[PDB]
């Protein structure tokens, strides 16, 4: 169904799990991450996002395994009528090499997102159920 | 609830700002209470010069309606205390709905009178404008 939200619980959710795909970094998931933000994107914001993981110097075929990104959500302030989100979280990178993680750094993201029926199928049904999706993202340091 | 000029620095800047941020701020959803605000806050003479561009056919909440929104940054706040005059510095960022970027800042300066008077205050009024905190004159420029 097309609507802009479904609730402050259900939309926190989808946004987090939607941050949480797209800034973690994990060799391990990265595909399954990958996907996922790509069924949670409008194509002009997947298409921004699908651009670092091509050509020889993708990030994948650059990093592989050598290192990990958790994420961490702090919070999340909603803007349900307009579709617009502000979540600030921090992330802890992790070389294999170095014996300790690295400092945790913070971020702030501010969304736009909504909800739309489209033509979907078994495996994205059960990854993207409400057909949400992101239609603007952008990130910057606290 | 009492005849003032002034309550000291902190709580001058408090009333000032809030003022500017009801005043130069647009938003659908709080310009009821922006609106009954700034009427609260003002001296009739102010207050009518500012309610003005509300009404009518192309009152500005009929016009603009939710299309778009104007956001307000205190930059510097200068007090004269023992004259009631202040003067702030703020940025406004204009953000056009249909648009996907926000407009780019403008900052400006305002120029304004203050005062505090006790006056027959009911309990609407007392929970937005305990001190009675009125703005006597009102100008603003652009830096």
């Amino acid at each position: 169904r097309d609507q802009t939200s479904y609730g402050d619980e259900i939309d926190k959710f989808w946004l987090t799990q939607y941050v949480i795909h797209r800034e973690s970094y994990d060799f391990y998931s990265v595909q399954v991450d990958y996907t996922a933000v790509g069924l949670m994107s409008t194509p002009n914001v997947a298409e921004s996002y699908q651009s670092k993981f091509k050509g020889r110097n993708g990030l994948d075929k650059v990093l592989g395994d050598s290192e990990t990104t958790r994420v961490k959500i702090n919070s999340v302030i909603l803007d349900k009528p307009h579709g617009v989100a502000t979540i600030r979280f921090t992330t802890v990178r992790r070389v294999r090499s170095n014996p300790v993680d690295d400092q945790p750094q913070r971020w702030i993201a501010i969304m736009g997102y909504e909800y739309k029926s489209l033509a979907m199928n078994a495996e994205q049904r059960y990854v993207n159920p409400l057909g949400f999706r992101v239609t603007s993202y952008r990130v910057n340091p606290e």
